[PDB]
RNA sequence: UACCUGGUUGAUCCUGCCAGUAGCAUAUGCUUGUCUCAAAGAUUAAGCCAUGCAUGUCUAAGUACGCACGGCCGGUACAGUGAAACUGCGAAUGGCUCAUUAAAUCAGUUAUGGUUCCUUUGGUCGCUCGCACUUGGAUAACUGUGGUAAUUCU
RNA sequence: UGGUGACUCUAGAUAACCUCGGGCCGAUCGCACGCCGGCGGCGACGACCCAUUCGAACGUCUGCCCUAUCAACUUUCGAUGGUAGUCGCCGUGCCUACCAUGGUGACCACGGGUGACGGGGAAUCAGGGUUCGAUUCCGGAGAGGGAGCCUGAGAAACGGCUACCACAUCCAAGGAAGGCAGCAGGCGCGCAAAUUACCCACUCCCGACCCGGGGAGGUAGUGACGAAAAAUAACAAUACAGGACUCUUUCGAGGCCCUGUAAUUGGAAUGAGUCCACUUUAAAUCCUUUAACGAGGAUCCAUUGGAGGGCAAGUCUGGUGCCAGCAGCCGCGGUAAUUCCAGCUCCAAUAGCGUAUAUUAAAGUUGCUGCAGUUAAAAAGCUCGUAGUUGGAUCUCUCUCGGCCGAAGCGUUUACUUUGAAAAAAUUAGAGUGUUCAAAGCAGGCCGCCUGGAUACCGCAGCUAGGAAUAAUGGAAUAGGACCGCGGUUCUAUUUUGUUGGUUUUCGGAACUGAGGCCAUGAUUAAGAGGGACGGCCGGGGGCAUUCGUAUUGCGCCGCUAGAGGUGAAAUUCUUGGACCGGCGCAAGACGGACCAGAGCGAAAGCAUUUGCCAAGAAUGUUUUCAUUAAUCAAGAACGAAAGUCGGAGGUUCGAAGACGAUCAGAUACCGUCGUAGUUCCGACCAUAAACGAUGCCGACCGGCGAUGCGGCGGCGUUAUUCCCAUGACCCGCCGGGCAGCUUCCGGGAAACCAAAGUCUUUGGGUUCCGGGGGGAGUAUGGUUGCAAAGCUGAAACUUAAAGGAAUUGACGGAAGGGCACCACCAGG
RNA sequence: ACUACCGAUUGGAUGGUUUAGUGAGGCCCUCGGAUCGGCCCCGCCGGGGUGCCCUGGCGGAGCGCUGAGAAGACGGUCGAACUUGACUAUCUAGAGGAAGUAAAAGUCGGGUUUCCGUAGGUGAACCUGCGGAAGGAUCAUUAACGG
């Protein structure tokens, strides 16, 4: 490039460009045009009382909103030219923390001085890492509640206790109002993490919610979700999803006056009939017994880890009947399988994409590179919803918040979701393949019966009958369609409504063509050995059983590969050819493959979790 | 401690590089009980900066009429301490960074017989043949009236 | 007057000047107060100037990294110099005016780049060196970019001002205000870096100042950057296991034997911790010192990498099965996995240890010490030639002024060596001294004293004084050369012509000159260096003209002609007009065989018919001449096979291209028939080759042999029909310079091989070019030459663990021979 | 569907040498005189020496004279910067062209020793034309020549 001025001027140009990008990013929050900065406060340890820090932090002009249980307020300061919205959460109550930490702009964690944090807070923090961190900001409370002598070593011990979970952060303390000024200054200017799962749709937080019942006996009426738009330009025709209560149609948007402007009734849109998105999720045209079962599950998992899929052939039931729908494959990787060969009535009830990647690109470019005529971000708007149950307002009076987000096109239909997911080491309870588990798949909450498979690059995926503690699996189930990326969480009712976390991951591409193959290997003990010829017993029990499964190729735990020549006895006595000679301590085994499909167990309603505790 | 080892071939002897070996410096991973030293926004961006601080100053010895004070003794010009303000000096030292800059900077060497110099130190300070037992006019400090949304504005 | 090495210095005299935007010659304060109405001691501030100190500012000599795909730069608008000025604190093209046309450069100017602030210095390192230095000390530069100022002794100052640019804060929209490359903090950038703490107590600085201020600085906080010390256990008895010793044939048994291992037993001793008190300190913290509690290993529990080779420590067990993976490299995985993943065991370092990148030593793989160039990567195609580098032998202290000495010249000038004085501290090497040891530190030690706080290095360049080998350079050869006296011309003597005005005092010194004497008067020698002469020759050395041969081709004539041409076979083609053929000729261009050699000449490319001319050329011979004139060469220049390219001529043969015919599962290579440019000559381009001895040029030493060419020398004998004298041709030697061969344990070398490819770790005669694993690639780009084709110079991105060189065997011959056997054959049974 | 070249849009933007022009602000010079003060002149007056010499105060005009002096301006100078073309140098959106890659078992299917330099065959390999090399495997003979 030469000519030192030329290199310098090119560098100055690039500097200008990246500074313009950064400045264009940072005005989107906490300002005259920006929406308020939502800060969610979690006291991790049980010794901390959030009211103490909450009143140290509340002083600036305050506006104390109130709810049934939680207490969140609005803060406005022209000194820092900053609008804050502080909302408090309790650890263990994973409902509230999970469904309102996915819209909060910055999370402030409180830590006791003596210990790191509570085990319940440890569970909460594990779940929050697994679903996505907006911005964490470490804080402590009891540092100045001790003399200096133990104070410095207390900070040292906390710094020791944090580096195992948070890799490196400074611990910013809260004891005085001036320290709260330092913290507020810190939270005003942070390297904001763009959690793209928030940004790609039009998500809105509700400050007011009013129910106008059309008919009180029908227990359904018009809802007034008024608050701030925080994602994209929100459009009426796109449907609206409430995080705990499903996706449904919204009828009207108005824009009233904002409650808290930084420097101190008209309707925006009604939904046209033809341009509306239609609510069509499917195609229109068509005590000690539990302990004993748990021990049986333990024995089954122990049997299905040292032996992969060894199934003993029953001598009562005929073998070609019990494995009627199975087929044999020469090689798992290379042998073709038709994805449209055998389909039930369930895949005649979902929606398929001709090309997912093209559709995802088109939808994302239509969101980003195009502008719609809806209300812009930062606006204090009100949404009138035609169809909603009453009880959500009751929940709005309980203490849980309401968050409503406008969906992408084709996000309400049913499809076959595939979730890349690995087991959390905190839980060790054996989970079978077709169990009913709760998915938190990115603002959605539902029980499902998934199917676990390997996460390889090939076409066929062998079904996993149990969840492995290190291998990363793919959970496949009928589910409402969601566009990746998406944080995915797996929970189970342990006892008394305690949601236990098992596994977490991301959402992979959604398609029904990803077939899952269930395998069964049948064992046989070779009791006669010639050179490259063997006579094997106890694999079948009839005579026509060997004749039915003639073309299937036998393999061997010691690596030999063969194919059967003839049946000899009336019982299961079987002549087999081989590449080489078997050892005397050897077993032959034959692979049988079938296509397996997930169960249709989907329901959007979820029970409210109780506060989590350790056994 | 003036050192070498594996790798071309059927095998050998070579040229020859690749790789290993030791250092030293930055980053980073994993782990970390004592104790004494101790580097630390140089590299990328000599990019941008919210807020606080970083440069002030009085002796017996320039100017005291702020009762601001305890306080003389009373017509005692000025008893004392002394805010403020004028005056004098400093603020050009220090700190910071390495962008510029290739006989430039810089280093040793010489020169000012080609110059400037606060301060400090020693000299010089009735050499001059031409109201002074004390000269003049202001201006702050203070009193009082104000302007401007606003300033260490006036 | 006084002084420097040198003044246009300092001092003195005279004539004057001395700015109204002006120069000094106390209209000042404090402290005690006191003596014959007047005189006074001490201190503070001040002041024109001088000197000083702290500096600043310009100059001087020497010393920077990479680049030629940067070779000419500078000068209209100062570039180099001269004179006068302007401005400046001064010296100057610093600026102006007038002149002159200069100044720098292959000793690399000018232009670029730099991931450049320079140095002290850091890391490594035998010796040499290589790399780094933003960074606490010194010097410099800048406060977002440029610019211009105020005030002041000192600023082109930014914690001062004024503008424009770029950002950017408060508005009441009229305006106002900026500058963290200061300390903390944020954003941003990133692989990458700490507290919006406390204090002026230490160190020092500032002020009016025994008092005030100090994000300078100190002190704590974060801190596995790096560095020093150093715990995680010690002893005894048992209980086993081994090893030796003794007694026992052995098995076995003992020891006042050894060595291990024990969630075995016993006691004692401790620190990490929790905590008091003191000390520390500005107040603290820490370290140090005390009470109190505080330890049985089944924890107050050590990690990080590894166990195929390099490279220490397992062919241990289970799982996965050329999958997953491991592995820097070589490689492993395809089922007994020595390499993956676990367990156990073990190794390495150890409060540390992995990885990535940069750089260093290894790398004698950047070579000055100290590499290589026949075949592995490499010597230019060849010669000339400038700068550069290098270069034969030779030669052994004094005359005046002052007290035997000091002053003055030295001696042609340097390089070299040695000494001396100057060369910042820290860092480094290093002396001393129990920081408890140590890294450190500069302290400390003894009954108020006694001491330390050294030293060495500090390259080059510049001063200094000796040395005179070695290496340069000079002193007399048209003799206007030295040393002495004998004279002239001119300018001058600073005192002796008491005081003088003087034409003259004398004396002596300087520049040009005429003879004389004097010097042992003055020229080292002739390289087994070179040049140049001269003699006889010698050669396919070159050019011009001339001449000859033979073949081929064409034409004319005669004769016989029906086939001829070609091939492994064939076929295309010519011919009955008349081929091929045999002969007589003519013409056209070509080429100079056999002679022809391990010969010859030429710088190489290359050069072969006779004769003449032209100018060369080596070697030999010389008791010739010049006397160092030489070797190799960046730049630059002639020649340069074939092919090619421009203009002409001529075209016999042959022939790129192009046209036929054969040959087939697939032939398009293959073979034979024609045929254009070309091959030839003349004049210009082109400048490349396997341009090859795959071996730069010059010089020295180092084995043998017996042939050849040229020249010379010495010769028994043989031939010119015995030769009448010399003279050519054979034979035996010797010398010099060549062309080559044989052989050697000269020595080299990886070897093949080589009398050089030797005299090379026992490494240095001079010099030129050039190579750095293999590809990309002699490619792209740029410059330059060329009509063009092309040539010369010439990368990188990316890519691989080999590519390569010499020699030794033979699995195998689809290579050939033998030889064997009534389990093979002949004759047969 | 994913890369990465070329490129229609002078695509736009910014900087360094610049040609020409314009030129903020400071400084210097020439001016200028908002004002402030003084020297006079009157009118009211008090004193001394004998209405006259000078005094203290007030107010007035006399463009009477004098000292200081602000704004502003011509001119010089340094000079940031602004506009216009050229040389550039760089950053940043793009219709399209030519490519390639993963996905379709979809349709049709004998010769040569090895080179080097040039020129032609069609760019290269290969072949041929001309000139060169070995880095490519030497068996047999060779005294007389006089009459």
């Amino acid at each position: 490039e030469l000519s030192r001025v030329d290199q310098r001027h090119r560098a100055s140009q690039l500097r200008k460009q990246k500074k313009e990008a950064v400045l264009a990013e940072k005005r989107q929050l906490g300002g005259k045009d920006g929406p308020p900065h939502q800060v969610l406060v979690v006291p991790l340890h049980s010794r901390i009382s959030l009211p103490e820090a909450m009143q140290l932090l509340q002083d600036g002009t305050v506006h104390l909103n109130e709810l049934g249980n939680t207490q969140n307020f609005m803060l406005l300061c022209p000194r820092l030219k900053h609008r804050w919205f502080f909302t408090s959460a309790r650890p263990g109550d994973l409902h509230v923390v999970l469904d309102m930490a996915k819209v909060a702009d910055t999370i402030l964690f409180l830590l006791d001085p003596l210990e790191g944090w509570d085990s319940t807070g440890d569970y909460c923090l594990s779940c929050l890492f697994a679903q996505g961190l907006p911005t964490y900001t470490l804080a402590v409370q009891g540092i100045s509640g001790l003399p200096l002598k133990k104070q410095i070593d207390t900070r040292k011990k906390l710094s020791k206790a944090v580096e195992k979970r948070f890799p490196h952060d400074k611990l910013l303390l809260l004891d005085t109002q001036q320290e709260a000024g330092m913290l507020l200054r810190q939270l005003a200017n942070q390297k904001q993490q763009h959690l793209a799962f928030r940004d790609r749709r039009a998500y809105l937080f509700a400050h007011a919610v009013d129910f106008v019942p059309s008919e009180e006996n029908n227990l359904v009426g018009t809802l007034k979700i008024s608050g701030y738009v925080r994602g994209q330009t929100l459009n009426v025709n796109r449907l609206l999803h409430i995080v705990g209560y499903g996706d449904f149609q919204m009828k009207q948007i108005d824009a009233p006056g904002d409650p808290f402007p930084l420097n101190p009734k008209v309707l925006m849109k009604a939904d046209p009939g033809r341009q509306e998105s239609l609510q069509a999720e499917v195609i229109p045209d068509p005590d000690e017994e539990a302990e004993a079962k748990m021990l049986e599950k333990y024995k089954q998992e122990r049997l299905e880890e040292m032996f992969p899929d060894e199934v003993d052939t029953p001598r009562d039931v005929a073998a070609r009947i019990r494995f009627q729908k199975y087929r044999g494959l020469k090689s798992f990787r290379t042998s073709p399988w038709d994805p449209k060969e055998n389909l039930p009535q369930d895949y005649a009830r979902i929606f398929q994409f001709q090309n997912f990647t093209n559709t995802r690109k088109s939808i994302f470019k239509e969101v980003e590179e195009k502008e719609v005529e809806g209300a812009e971000v930062g606006w204090y708007v009100t949404l009138h919803v035609s169809e909603v149950p009453v009880s959500v307002v009751e929940c709005f009076r309980q203490g849980t918040p309401l968050i409503a987000f406008s969906l992408l096109p084709h996000e309400q239909k049913m499809s076959v979701l595939n979730m890349v997911v690995r087991r959390d080491p905190g839980n060790t309870e054996p989970v079978k393949a077709k169990e009913e588990l709760i998915f938190h798949c990115g603002f959605r909450r539902f029980r499902a019966s998934p199917l676990f498979s390997q996460h390889t690059a090939a076409d066929k995926h062998k079904l996993q009958r149990f969840l492995t503690a290190d291998m990363a699996l793919v959970a496949t189930v009928y589910a409402p369609i969601t566009f990746p990326p998406a944080s995915v969480l797996l929970f189970k009712q342990k006892s008394n409504g305690m949601h236990s976390l098992i596994a977490t991951g991301h959402l992979m591409s959604v398609d029904p063509d990803r077939m899952v193959i269930k395998r069964v290997v049948l064992s046989g003990h070779p009791f006669k050995i010639f050179t490259k010829m063997a006579v094997v017993r106890y694999m079948f029990f009839n005579r026509e059983d060997v004749l039915w499964f003639k073309p299937v190729e036998l393999r061997t735990k010691w690596g030999r590969r063969g194919h059967i020549k003839e049946p000899l006895g009336t019982h299961g006595h079987m002549k087999c050819s081989f590449d080489g000679k078997l050892k005397s301590q050897d077993t032959v085994l034959m692979n049988l493959y079938k296509r397996v499909f997930p169960k249709w167990t989907y329901d959007p309603y979820v029970p409210e979790p109780v506060p989590w505790l350790k056994s």
